[PDB]
């Protein structure tokens, strides 16, 4: 549907997820792609015309696609899809042509309080805990370093 939100400014789509982590802060939930079925991401989606804050479209995303509830502990800020829609180089360095991002991610540190068997998108995804180092690997693979550089704000303990 078109209750998606964009930045009025970049016209990038608007979406929220959440870093969840255990009590313990040494494994983060993550999710299959829908599309590409071996992809590991985090719990995030579009902001809805009606949702009055990121936190609200953050929970609702993480029960629907993670089936996981539990408690917001921080506020990880804002990252970029910068994935371009050829070059430009500087002398010492070398850069993507100039482009508008894709995507604005609004990320919350969740506090995992209960993982449920039955949720709204269970049987179109997998869902498993991941130490930091796996984590990270995983992100890589799925090509999704904005989605890193969100874990990397959280608590997660990196040992
Ligand atoms: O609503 P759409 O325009 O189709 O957005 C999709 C959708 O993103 P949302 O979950 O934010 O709606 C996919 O996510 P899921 O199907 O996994 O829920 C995501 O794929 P990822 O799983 O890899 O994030 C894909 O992004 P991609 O470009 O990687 O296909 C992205 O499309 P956009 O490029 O338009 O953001």
């Amino acid at each position: 549907r078109e209750n998606q939100v964009y930045s009025p400014v970049t016209g990038a789509r608007l979406v929220a997820g959440c870093i969840c982590l255990t009590p313990d802060k040494k494994q983060v939930l993550m999710i299959t792609s829908s599309a590409h079925k071996k992809r590991w991401i985090v719990p995030k989606g579009g902001v809805e015309k009606d949702e009055p804050n990121y936190e609200t479209t953050a929970q609702r995303e993480t029960w629907e696609e993670a089936g996981c509830i539990g408690k917001i502990v921080a506020n990880l800020g804002t990252v970029e899809d910068m994935r371009p829609p050829q070059f430009e180089n500087s002398r010492k360095d070398s850069e993507v042509a100039k482009h508008p991002p894709r995507t604005e991610f609004h990320f919350y540190e969740l506090e995992i309080e209960n993982l449920l068997d039955k949720f709204p998108e269970c049987h179109k995804r997998h869902r498993k805990l991941y130490s930091y180092t796996e984590a990270k690997q995983n992100l890589i693979d799925a090509k999704r370093p904005e989605l890193l550089e969100a874990l990397n704000r959280s608590a997660i303990i990196k040992d």
